[PDB]
């Protein structure tokens, strides 16, 4: 477990806890808490208007290789594309080093697959000619039917996805278990293993769970497919405390 723990640390994306009352004092809080005793987490992941203080502040305390995420056409996931395009432009303006579009899950909820796709692809265009890695939510908690967080996931993944995450954390439901399992399962019956990561949002608070979703990940693709590229844990400070916990910190 110590060694899970640790492991897990290392690919976690610290998440803000604002709910757009975020501040520029507590994201250089979350910058320090990043900066962990045992080594510092993958990214942060904040709001598109506080990439700059990030950075700087990510550069002051001697850790640039902490990567910076955020988010678009987030947390609703509506499907307006100009929209979604023009705040993912943004965020790759503002420096980001991915960036995590909310799929228009209601529009698939009503029927429609083709709006995804293009939604999906539009903001994919943008952050390849940037070097910018572009993440997937399809928020499972909202989907629910294991059919639909497929067709999600696969029309993502054809799409261009670099990533397909679980959830916003703004809603009910985040990750589970079994909803992980599916959107893996995705990712290894398309033979995208080597192009497209999966990231965990809302349902992993204890290293136990950190532990529980990487035994996934292991299991379906084996241990050494978890690497920073293809596995990260978007959580917030409290998991990492417990992460911290876990290893007498
Ligand atoms: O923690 N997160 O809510 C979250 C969402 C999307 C992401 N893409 N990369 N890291 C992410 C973290």
């Amino acid at each position: 477990l110590k060694a899970s723990s640790l492991r897990a640390l290392k690919l976690m994306h610290l998440a803000t806890s604002a709910n757009d009352d975020d501040t520029d004092e507590k994201v250089i809080a979350l910058c320090h808490q990043a900066k962990t005793p045992v080594g510092t987490t993958d990214a942060i992941f904040i709001y598109p208007r506080f990439i700059p203080i990030a950075r700087k502040t990510l550069k002051e305390q001697g850790t640039p290789e902490i990567r910076i995420c955020t988010s678009t056409n987030f947390p609703h996931g509506n499907d307006d594309i100009d929209i979604a395009l023009a705040e993912t432009r943004a965020a790759i303006a503002y420096g980001a080093d991915s960036v995590a579009v909310v799929f228009p899950y209601r529009a698939l909820m009503a029927g429609n697959e083709q709006v995804g796709f293009d939604l999906v692809k539009a903001c994919k265009e943008a952050c390849a000619a940037a070097n910018v890695l572009l993440a997937v939510i399809i928020e499972t908690g909202e989907l629910k039917d294991e059919a639909l967080i497929r067709k999600a996931s696969e029309i993502s993944i054809k799409a261009g996805a670099d990533n397909i995450v679980t959830s916003t954390g703004k809603v009910a439901v985040g990750a589970t278990p079994e909803s992980a399992r599916i959107m893996m399962e995705v990712i290894r019956d398309m033979g995208v293993e080597k192009t497209v990561g999966f990231i965990p949002v809302g349902g992993v608070r204890t290293a136990e769970d950190a532990q529980k979703y990487l035994a996934i990940a292991d299991e379906l693709f084996g241990a050494d497919w978890a690497d920073a590229r293809h596995y990260a844990f978007g959580a917030s400070a409290s998991l990492l405390a417990s992460l911290l916990k876990a290893l007498g910190h």
